[PDB]
């Protein structure tokens, strides 16, 4: 049986943080559903690059549970996913029910909107972190994936590969997510 | 006045390395057109992520010249690229009038086919070598980019930073690929 993953694409959402871990993910094995939070047409994302998704938000969440849900960044993505009600639910059965939740660059501030994960370390991109501060509610660091239980959050594209590797891990284990990495030309 | 760049996208492409160059270059200010080989229809990408292009290759090509003719890899985005007329002709061209010509992963054995700057010092992926080397027309290099005048090479996902970065500056400069590279948060 294979693990399941969930990447919620929004408009402005950035594309290289949403291809790298649907790839990586899909190269170990793990069935991924690529869900349009707006529907099934044709996601703009934030430098253009247009993907249509597996299926709508609303057909995908029907066809749960997942292992992971998947938040990428993008400042404008991140808005998008902060203001759905939809994604509230997602994230607070997924947090619930204790399945993963990974977040990177601006997505982890989709986990603040949601009340998700509080108490957590976490990192965000460099340009997030006031943002994400604000009230106090996580212990905010610089490495460039963090993971605390099940709430995992990474930085920025340059970090995206990390990202979805250690999501690689946390799902299928140390040997899949090596034996996946080699064939990247990773340093 | 901005530079331009041609991103060649074919079933099959690496979607990776389809997108990384795409959104670095549009950071940097590059017009840049992601042409669908096989016409305007969405493309189902190597881990099946589709992307829909801006134009097809048939209407691109007559929008040149580009500073840039970027060819993704993927094995089977490549081979389609290697057996395309079009792909022939526009490669052609663009060594003639001393374009730059980029390409990752599998994407330079289009360069072999195309017989497009023998006697380059190049490199690829690992394990497109043999089909790149077939005949000795090339020199081979374990670099993760490689360039060569106008050829420029790199070898599989995890050097697509380094090589749309390696195509920033050779377009802008140095400078500009300093800036660009900053917020991605890269090692």
């Amino acid at each position: 049986a294979s693990k399941r993953a969930l990447v919620i694409l929004a408009k402005g959402a950035e594309e290289m943080e949403t291809v790298i871990p649907v790839d990586v993910m899909r190269r170990a094995g793990i069935k991924v559903t690529v869900a349009g939070l707006a529907g099934k047409d044709p996601v703009q994302c934030s430098r253009d690059v247009v993907i249509c998704p597996d299926a709508s938000l609303e057909d995908a969440k029907k066809e749960g549970p997942y292992d992971v849900v998947v938040l990428p960044g993008g400042n404008l993505g991140a808005q998008n996913l902060s203001e759905s009600a939809a994604v509230k639910e997602i994230l607070k059965e997924q947090e619930n029910r204790k399945g993963l939740i990974a977040a990177i660059c601006a997505g982890p501030t989709a986990l603040l909107a949601h009340e998700i994960g509080f108490g957590s370390k976490v990192t965000t991109h460099p340009l997030a972190k006031d943002k994400m501060m604000n009230g106090g509610h996580y212990t905010y660091s610089e490495n460039r994936v963090e993971k605390d239980g099940l709430i995992l959050t990474s930085r920025g594209p340059g970090t995206s590969f990390e990202f979805a590797l250690a999501i690689v891990e946390a799902l299928n284990g140390k040997e899949v997510a090596a034996q996946v990495k080699a064939p990247l030309v990773l340093k």
